[PDB]
């Protein structure tokens, strides 16, 4: 949890309009960057948070802007550049806001803000959001370089920000297609040396629990044998979705509804055999931004999951009006909004009938079980790994490119304090012990792993983090480096631009 | 947690028969029994396993043993007689099992076996199980005084082994009525000096789930104003209960069953207006047996529980065949039984409809959620206090006189290890931190705890146990006698004896 109140309301410079740069700063050090550190971190986030006096309500409204820091020798950069979209090219051109985003709809058409993510097919970088345009970049000028439709492709009208990725470079996705949730495999580069984009497809396919309503989805589990996704009771209502939008007025958080009923269920496909698993699992309601991990131990899938307990909407408290407040009025707001929790589902692979009314989590070391009912279905309830009063462990990174998919023992991420980033945290999913790292008026990013070149052990490096540091005795901003075993701050490296929040991103090892 | 294993069997010797004294024993005393300890440890358990050669099967059925530990400057005696309850009675007249008991069928008119626990009315002291028949018991000579048929006072046709006791001496308990759950008030000795049994009287109705199955129920919860109800899916099935029972051959055990769909259902009652409150409060499945305190903050009921994750009754696994079995055995047995957890349940008082979809627990200091449903539903999230692999915190106990119904911070257990008693436990219900007291081969029972006279701190005092210590090398069992800051020992009182499974008692101050 946070130790750390928030009066001075810092926190607003992270929805501050921005410049970009022409070219590269250097970001002044302090500590020592490690000499192994050799690549770049690439982060997106929206840097225009209007269009002249046209403002954008959301946060995943505003104007995608990608982010650079790059390490060698023990010296860094910075550097940013705003995508060339067309939501960003045409509002330039046209001096107002042209596409509908997210929760702002544009008065006189899908937007491709790409302020998400960003990841790796073939030897080419995409910039993402949650539609159906993904938008490759270059990753050393930070250019834009091309739209990429993805239906153009593959029969899916989105695909989450949040593709697995194999490390042969095999790229999994999941999105809606309107009714069923398709999984997209995109190959690696072949020797052809054509773009692997060409050669997509949909491998699986997972059934809707209600015909004319999915539900939104933003990330998925995924392991060698197995892959994980979780149907949660915030519903994209497609009666209000397909008819006339700028008759009515509509922008995309207005077709959100909340099913009461269902609760959340879960569904696994064979990922090799390409084949859906009819495995009724259910469980109470919580929204789900973020898996932490999946992995297989003898029959059963250990699946790691940042939750909302709730069923309304984790975004309606994230409009910028909201998030802009008063310290007392943010947290007063943040008073009747589902509370965040990490918990550990348990699925079990083999069903038996005879079993039917007892708990088939036979694991000796996890109290997840599972229910198997007359009907079939079969009731989990969790493991709960943290929980704090509206002190969300989210956005969490582990070690991925070594325990992706695999078990695993820690994980790393940005704590939330009512919704405001204000502190880093690592958590032991063995022990359930945690570290903080946090200072006053600090607001920082998603943490990002790195392991060391030599490193034996799963936690052998370091995070990077970019925090937002308001207010005069300290520059606007810093890049963050903390050693990943017990998060002691190793270095920073300031910068003299403010920076604002930034969401979702990667290491680029050179 | 435990951080043993039990490989020898030395749990086995709780559930073997032994002999009653005819008076008090010696206890040798290690360290220094504290000067203030001035009274009785009393304490309720099976003592006898077996009728000749016919045997008990479950946990439940085996004869009723009053044990008395006495502490009287810095010496200690221990004493135990057999209860001369019906049930024991006929069984030595007619040398075999005559009345059925809980999981044991007497072959060719209800129990009185009161093997659960005692405590006090007025100026006597009520030893009980569940059933319709208190006995009246001697504190000082453990002498059997009178059986007692609640039915002949008040209209339940059983009641809980776990009555809450204001300061005051009123007596609170509740009972199934065949349908609905009765709250019993039996009213602290008066100036007229008659029996306050004979005021007893039904203040409040809980309404059930079900018209022909009503919910087993072991405890409750109150406050001040308030009182709690937890209905959960182990149900009683009337049909199988009323029909002719040594015609087939059935026992108390033969007639539960779990409904599959209900979950738990909440239920709350004004206390001092005498009224049931109609609020909806609904939660996923669990067995429940004790509550460890419940208390009121702001418009708020914290309900703090000790829960059984799943619906499958937890009584199916202590038939005494299964808890003899070796210690491998024990383990697989345990692997499908639902899983033990401490859970915190958040109980909002105020429901404004203008709040429907939302979570109406707006404390700032709890992770347990309440959501408005449409159909006026209030759904129910916990905040997990402890959690470990077939590790229950169980038989809680708090400082009682003084925290009983009010905000507390400190809970004593007795920690199973796939349900074999191995260690004692405190819980900080605020923080969550531990604290262990563990030797090898020794088998705790219940903490007790006892406040220094003089005490403004809510953990000023110490907790007993009785522990059963076979195996070379010691004497048979012990009494125990921990400080209740960090569970460090005090003092032991070896006696000579064994001593079986014990469940319920209290301290009785002179
Ligand atoms: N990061 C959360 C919001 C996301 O950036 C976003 C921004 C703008 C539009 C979106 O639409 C999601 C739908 C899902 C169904 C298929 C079409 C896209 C989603
Ligand atoms: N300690 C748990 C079991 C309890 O000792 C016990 C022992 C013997 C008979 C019982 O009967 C419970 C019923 C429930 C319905 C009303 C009558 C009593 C219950
Ligand atoms: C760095 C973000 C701070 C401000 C917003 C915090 C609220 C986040 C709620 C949980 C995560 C929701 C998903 C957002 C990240 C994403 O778009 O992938
Ligand atoms: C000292 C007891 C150890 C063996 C029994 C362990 C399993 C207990 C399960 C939860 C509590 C059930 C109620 C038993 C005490 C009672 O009858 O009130
Ligand atoms: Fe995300
Ligand atoms: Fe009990």
């Amino acid at each position: 949890s946070s130790q750390v109140e928030h009066p001075a309301g810092g926190y607003k410079k992270l929805f501050e309009t921005v410049e970009e740069l022409s070219s590269p700063l250097t970001a002044h050090v302090t500590g020592r960057i490690p000499l192994w550190l050799t690549g770049s971190l690439l982060r997106c986030g929206p840097g225009l948070f209007e269009v002249g006096s046209e403002p954008f309500y959301h946060l995943f409204d505003g104007q995608a802007l990608l982010h650079k820091f790059d390490f060698k020798e023990g010296h860094v950069t910075y550097h940013r550049r705003f995508i060339r979209t067309d939501a960003y090219v045409r509002a330039m051109t046209e001096k107002r806001i042209v596409i509908t985003e997210f929760g702002t709809c544009a008065f006189p058409e899908v937007t491709d803000n790409a302020l998400v993510n960003i990841y790796p097919v073939g030897e080419d970088y995409y910039a993402c959001t949650e539609t159906n345009f993904i938008t490759k970049v270059n990753p050393e000028t930070l250019e834009t370089i091309k739209q990429v439709d993805l239906c153009n492709y593959v029969s899916v009208n989105g695909a989450t920000a949040h593709p697995h990725i194999e490390n042969d470079g095999t790229v999994y996705n999941i999105g809606n297609c309107f009714i069923a949730y398709n999984i997209v495999k995109i190959p690696p580069l072949q020797a052809d040396k054509e773009d692997p984009i060409s050669k997509s497809e949909i491998v699986v396919q997972f059934p809707c629990s209600d015909r004319f309503k999915p539900s939104y989805v933003h990330s998925f589990g995924l392991t060698p044998n197995y892959i994980v996704f979780v149907e949660t009771p915030v519903k994209i209502n497609l009666f209000k979705f397909l008819s006339s939008w700028s008759l009515w007025g509509a922008n995309y958080m207005d077709c959100f509804e909340s099913n009461e009923t269902m609760g959340v269920w879960l569904h696994i496909a064979d990922k090799k055999r390409k084949k859906y698993i009819n495995n009724k699992y259910r469980t109470s309601p919580f929204n789900l931004f973020h898996h932490i991990n999946t992995y297989e131990d003898h029959e059963f899938l250990i699946v790691d999951l940042c939750c909302w307990k709730g069923f309304e909407f984790v975004y309606n408290y994230l409009y910028l009006a909201n998030l802009r407040e008063n310290w007392e009025e943010v947290k007063k707001n943040a008073r009747k909004a589902p509370q965040p929790e990490v918990r550990r589902y348990v699925l079990p692979l083999n069903i038996d009938k005879a079993d039917t009314g007892k708990n088939l989590v036979t694991l000796p070391n996890t109290t997840a079980t599972a229910i198997l009912c007359s009907d079939e279905t079969i009731w989990l309830e969790p493991e709960v790994l943290f929980s704090g009063p509206r002190q969300a462990f989210e956005f969490p990174q582990i070690n991925y490119q070594k325990y992706g998919g695999k078990p695993y023992t820690y994980a790393y991420g940005l704590g939330l304090n009512h919704f405001v980033p204000d502190r880093l945290c690592k958590l032991n999913v063995k022990t359930k012990e945690t570290w903080v790292w946090q200072e006053p008026d600090s607001y920082p990013s998603e943490p990002i792993f790195v392991s060391h070149p030599d490193a034996l052990e799963e936690d052998d490096g370091v995070v990077l983090s970019v925090v937002v540091s308001p207010g005069a005795g300290q520059k606007p901003a810093y890049l963050l480096i903390l050693n990943a075993k017990d998060l002691s701050e190793v270095a920073r490296a300031e910068v003299e631009i403010n920076i604002p929040v930034t969401f979702h991103g990667l290491f680029k090892k050179s």
